[PDB]
């Protein structure tokens, strides 16, 4: 079949078989190694063997460090450019823009950037051709969802990191089992290289592969195809994660009548033996892992984990909106993780877990602001830098976006239909973000349209999970700026359609505000496991307790509806205060933006409901 050979990898493989493979998986894997020229190729298998040679291949090459403390945790240490997603270097290539972004109508799109595929494949040739030299190339069999189910995805992911492969593990379900799922079905085509060839013409930081210059994180839907270069941190090389399960199945979605959000997933159960699901979206980096694994501070009541970051959702016969967390593990933010903030993940990332870019302790634990665990007389600590820190220094010890990479089934309160095919039924939805000011503590929606033009008005601080600095108010619609793979206008148009699907039953809609402040600064709501009187209220919502009162924005809760017992210093004024000045300057800047962003895209009833709160703000 051949002249010369040339283009048969056999000989460079040097674990698994090509002729084991699919074809159009061999295909895809030969194709790109004559492209990116690795030295070898591994086929993984997901066994625990296999994850010992690569922790101790990451070992021996200075990539992971073995904290001791724990029982078979490690430490990676990155390029401090190499930290975070990169939302400006996120394209989406479709023939049409209008496809991928609504045509704004002054300034540039904030809801995606696209490119062409003629300026794609400029880019695409300027980056792979030889970008594997020297290196090996893990191929990733892996799958969302539960293997074998039926609304399971499966992808193949090429990569030249251990780090990456070892990440995978954890954060899907991956191995040989999952390549004989997919048979000669479809898969989506996952495409990485750290972008640093052999010999290394650029010395590293940190031993951290990464080529910070080109980064490009790459989607093609029309072709299923992922396509990431230059970086290693989670977002950007992870790729069955927020490009496969958020962008591209988005898209799938769409077309298909299901959902793919950034939302978490929770089962909470009452003292009188009921038991209801919740999904909440909140941007990056705004609570959805304290969230869904939240201890209750009210005595009776318990919080079990479903997922804490994406959701698959689809109406099922009954008309119950379902969902699964495609997910097999938590990818969560370090700093401010304690046992009084949310006891549960420590309890999870003492095993089998992966730190990066947390501080080492001299007797090899882990070390983060917001820990609030002194430490013994003598223990030294060691910054993400790889330097010596004291805590009066200036620079903190951990970096701000740093994470534990965990895997779920180790959660002590993960939900026993965690992994169930069917799918949990939703009643109620939550969103909310960072608004120090003005946004009162919950409210309910008053409709499903209300409750959709809540979700697209969304506003939060900006955190460090991207690369947005100043902590300036932006919009967030549906926590899901960062991750749309359509245009949003047919998004928003796609959540109304909901509400004319036969026998549906619609879960109720929330907003919360967990990051209100006072005049001098501080929070104004202690949050975390107080956060359980807040769902207790939407728990009697959802039976229909009468506990409700009509604001120009939507219901709040009586007086003396809220459980604050324990509390009692809480300035219940100030949590619940509408403000009319600041209400018409909110409406102003949500219309604004709609009108420039979305633009003809822009759904009617989603326009009617602006001009109601309009209306209803003025009569104030
Ligand atoms: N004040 C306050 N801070 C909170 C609360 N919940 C979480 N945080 C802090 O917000 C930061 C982000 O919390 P996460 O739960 O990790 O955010 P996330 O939504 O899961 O973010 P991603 O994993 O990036 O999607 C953490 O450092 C928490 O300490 C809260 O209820 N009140
Ligand atoms: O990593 C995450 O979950 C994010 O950036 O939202
Ligand atoms: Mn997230
Ligand atoms: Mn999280
Ligand atoms: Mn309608």
């Amino acid at each position: 079949p051949q002249l010369h050979n040339g283009l048969d990898f056999s000989a460079k493989v040097i674990q698994g078989s090509l002729d084991s493979l699919p074809q159009e998986v061999r295909k895809f894997v030969e194709g790109n190694a004559q492209l990116c020229q690795p030295e070898y190729i591994h086929i993984c298998d997901g066994s625990e063997e296999e994850y010992g040679r690569l922790l101790a291949h990451m070992q021996e090459e200075g990539v992971i460090r073995k904290l001791k403390k724990y029982d078979n945790c490690w430490l990676a240490l990155t390029d401090p450019r190499d930290v975070a997603r990169i939302e400006s270097k996120t394209v989406i290539i479709t023939q049409e823009q209008r496809d991928t972004v609504p045509i704004p109508k002054s300034g540039q799109s904030q809801l995606g950037r696209w490119m062409s595929e003629e300026d794609f494949e400029k880019a695409f040739n300027a980056r792979f051709p030889g970008c594997m030299k020297g290196r090996t190339m893990y191929v990733i069999p892996f799958s969302m969802g539960p293997l074998g189910s039926p609304l399971a995805k499966i992808g193949i992911e090429l990569t030249d990191s251990p780090y990456v492969v070892a990440s995978m593990r954890i954060m899907t379900r991956m191995g040989t089992s999952v390549l004989e799922a997919l048979g000669d079905g479809e898969f989506i085509k996952c495409l990485h290289s750290v972008g640093c060839p052999l010999p290394l013409k650029k010395p590293l930081v940190n031993n951290w592969a990464c080529n910070p210059e080109l980064t490009l994180i790459a989607h093609l839907p029309d072709r299923r195809e992922i396509i990431s270069f230059g970086s290693g941190y989670g977002g950007n090389s992870l790729l069955g994660k927020k490009c496969f399960a958020l962008r591209i199945a988005s898209r799938l979605a769409k077309e298909e009548g299901w959902l793919a959000e950034h939302m978490l997933i929770l089962g909470i159960t009452n003292p009188e033996g009921k038991k209801k699901y919740l999904a909440a979206a909140f941007p990056s980096a705004c609570g959805k892992t304290n969230l869904a694994m939240m201890n209750p501070t009210l005595p009776g009541w318990k919080v079990e984990c479903v997922g804490d970051d994406i959701a698959w959702m689809k109406f099922d016969a009954q008309g119950n909106l379902r969902a699964i967390n495609p997910e097999n593990g938590f990818f969560g933010v370090a700093p401010g993780t304690s046992v009084k903030t949310n006891p549960n993940a420590i309890k999870t990332i003492q095993k089998n877990t992966i730190f990066t870019n947390v501080a080492e302790t001299s007797d090899g634990g882990v070390y983060w602001e917001g820990i609030d665990e002194p430490l013994a007389p003598g223990v030294t600590i060691t910054s993400w830098k790889n330097k010596e820190w004291r805590p009066q220094d200036e620079e903190p010890c951990a970096h701000p976006n740093s994470r534990f990479c965990t895997p779920a089934s180790q959660c002590p309160i993960i939900d026993p239909a965690w992994e169930s095919p069917e799918g949990v039924p939703i009643e109620g939805i939550i969103f909310g973000g960072r608004r120090p000011a003005g946004v009162p503590l919950v409210y309910e929606a008053l409709s499903w349209q209300h409750g959709v033009f809540v979700g697209a008005a969304m506003r939060s601080e900006a955190t460090a999970a991207a690369e947005h600095k100043g902590k300036v108010i932006m919009h967030d619609p549906f926590a899901m700026r960062p991750f749309f793979g359509y245009n949003f206008g047919k998004y928003l148009a796609h959540w109304l359609s909901m509400a004319h699907r036969p026998a549906a039953k619609l879960p109720k809609i929330f907003h919360v505000n967990w990051f209100r402040k006072d005049k001098n600064g501080k929070f104004l709501w202690p949050g975390f496991g107080e956060n359980s009187r807040v769902l207790e209220w939407m728990f009697g919502r959802i039976e229909g307790e009468d506990s409700a009162k009509l604001t120009p924005i939507g219901y709040v809760p009586k007086e003396d509806a809220l459980n604050l017992k324990g509390l009692g210093d809480v300035n219940v004024e100030e949590l619940f205060g509408i403000s009319k000045e600041f209400w018409e300057k909110e409406v102003e800047e949500i219309d604004k933006y709609l009108e420039d962003q979305v633009n003809a895209d822009l759904p009617y009833e989603i326009e009617r409901e602006l001009r109601a709160l309009k209306q209803r703000i003025s009569q104030m």
